[PDB]
């Protein structure tokens, strides 16, 4: 099951140390996907140490990339954040 991590926790998470995000609550960590991604690193970078919800929908996205998704997920950014 997901452990959750708050948005303090997120917020280390935005540098070589490790890149995370959130895309719909739901936290990411991406830190290898920065070389694949056709947005680079730096475009993902911008955006991680949490919410990139808006940025990942106004782009938005394929199917293809929603399941991905799953498979860069860690786990929510706890409710006691939302
Ligand atoms: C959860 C991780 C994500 C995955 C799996 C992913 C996957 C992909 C894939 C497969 C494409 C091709 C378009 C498509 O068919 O969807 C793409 C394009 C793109 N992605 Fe992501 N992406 C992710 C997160 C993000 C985020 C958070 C951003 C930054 C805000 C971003 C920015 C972009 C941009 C700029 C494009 C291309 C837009 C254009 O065609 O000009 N992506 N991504």
């Amino acid at each position: 099951a997901v452990k959750y991590y708050t948005l303090e926790e997120i917020q280390k998470h935005n540098n070589s140390k490790s890149t995370w995000l959130i895309l719909h609550y739901k936290v990411y960590d991406l830190t290898k996907f920065l070389e694949e991604h056709p947005g680079g690193e730096e475009h993902l970078r911008e955006q991680a140490g949490g919410d990139a919800t808006e940025n990942f929908e106004d782009v938005g996205h394929s199917t293809d990339a929603r399941e991905l998704s799953k498979t860069f997920i860690i786990g929510e950014l706890h409710p006691d954040d939302r």
